[PDB]
C-alpha cells in the first residue's frame, strides 16, 4: 500500500504480542504511534504502559492507559519500538529522531524486542542510516576523534540538546560489518553516554510492513 | 613519614614529568592538590593545563596558570591524577570523590596517565573500595539490577547528584579479577554513563610514596 499503511499493519499488528493483564513497553515515533493507537483498544486488558517519551506518555495517557515510571517497575515482558534500521541478524540502529537514551534503557528491561518497521528499514549493513551517539558535552570533540578513528565522520547536531542535558554526533560512512564490536567499542569511549546501536541486545521479533503483507522474523 | 608528606613527595615527584612549553592535564583530591602546588612552580614554563574539577581549576587559577577547556585541546601529552586503588597492572578505581566522569574523559585525551598515590591505594585485587557508577536517574534501578547479577551490592549515595545531573551507585564486596573484562561488563549497560574503572586505559606510570622514598612502576 502507501509507506503509512504499511506502518499502520505493523503497528496493528503488534497487537498480537500484547498479553492481557501486564505492563506494555511502548517506544516512540511515527510506526510506534499507530501501535499506542492500537493499544488503547486493549485499555482495560492491560495493567498500563512504560513509555519512552513524553510524546508517547501524552498519547497513552490520552487513550486512558496509565502510565509507570521505569523505577516503578522491576521487569517487563515486552517493548514494542521501530527502528532507523534493521540487519538481517535483527540488530538495529535507533535514535535518529527522539528518545535514544530512554528508548535503550528500557529495553534492556524488556524481556522481548519486539520491532515494527516498514520494509525501508531492513538493510544488509547497518551504517547507510548515521549512527547517533549521545555524549557529554564537555567530550564532544574527544568523542568527534575517537570516531573519526573508529571510521566514521561524526557530525554535531547543532541546536539540539538531549533531555538529560548532553549533545548528539551523527556518525555517518560506517560500514558497521559487526555491530556487537562496534558498540562496545564506543561504548568504550569515556563522554559516551548512549551509542544508537542495539547489537548486544537487539529485536527478538520484527513485524515488517510489506507490499505483499506483514513478515514476521523470529529468533 | 607522615601519611599527608607522602602525598607531598608523591605530588612533586610527578613534577618531573612536566615538560616545558606544553598544557597538563591534573586531577582531584588531596594528593593532586600537592602535584598542583608543585606545578605552581613551573608557571610560566608550561603552556597551561586542562582541569578535572573546579576546586583543581580554581586552585590553578589562583597559582597564575592558564585553564584550557577540554574542547580547547586536541590531546595532552600527560594527565597527573591520584586513584582509590591501583593493582599491579596498572588498572584502578577512581571516582569515590569527585569528578569521576570528568577524569575519565581527560584521562583518554592524555598520551601519558601518571599515577600519583601513598601506599594505601596499592591492592592486589581492585573491590575492596567500593566501584562507583554513573547513571542516568531514570535508570538507576536498572542499573542497581545489573550490578547485583554480576556480582556487587550497589549502594545508591543518596543526596549526589553529579554536575552532569546523574546519580551515584557505589558498588561493595565485587572481587574485579578481570577489571577489563569487569568496565566492558559496566559499560555496557544501557543508563550507565561511567564506571569508575581505568583497566583499559589505566596509568602508564605510577608514583608511589612508601615510606622508604618513592618507588616508580611503568609499563
Amino acid at each position: 500500500m502507501t509507506q503509512d499503511e504499511l506502518k499502520k499493519a505493523v503497528g496493528w499488528a503488534a497487537l498480537q504480542y500484547v498479553q492481557p493483564g501486564t505492563i506494555v513497553g511502548v517506544g516512540t515515533g511515527s510506526t510506534a504511534a499507530h501501535f499506542i493507537d492500537a493499544l488503547g483498544t486493549m485499555k482495560g486488558q492491560i495493567e498500563g504502559a512504560v513509555s519512552s517519551s513524553d510524546a508517547s506518555t501524552e498519547k497513552l495517557k490520552s487513550l486512558g492507559i496509565h502510565v509507570f515510571d521505569l523505577n516503578e517497575v522491576d521487569s517487563l515482558g515486552i517493548y514494542v519500538d521501530g527502528a532507523d534500521e534493521i540487519n538481517g541478524h535483527m540488530q538495529m540502529i535507533k535514535g535518529g529522531g527522539a528518545a535514544l537514551t530512554r528508548e535503550k534503557i528500557i529495553a534492556s528491561v524488556a524481556e522481548k524486542f519486539i520491532c515494527i518497521a516498514d520494509a525501508s528499514k531492513q538493510v544488509d549493513i547497518l551504517g547507510k542510516f548515521p549512527l547517533p551517539v549521545e555524549v557529554i558535552p564537555m567530550a564532544r570533540s574527544a568523542v568527534a576523534r575517537q570516531l573519526v578513528k573508529l571510521g566514521g565522520r561524526p557530525e554535531y547536531r547543532q541546536g539540539v540538546v538531549t533531555d538529560n542535558g548532553n549533545v548528539i554526533l551523527d556518525v555517518h560512512g560506517m560500514e558497521i560489518l559487526d555491530p556487537i564490536a562496534m558498540e562496545n567499542a564506543i561504548n568504550a569511549i569515556p563522554g559516551v553516554v548512549t551509542v544508537g546501536l542495539f547489537a548486544n541486545r537487539g529485536a527478538d521479533v520484527a513485524l515488517i510492513g510489506t507490499p505483499d503483507g506483514v513478515k514476521t522474523i523470529v529468533k
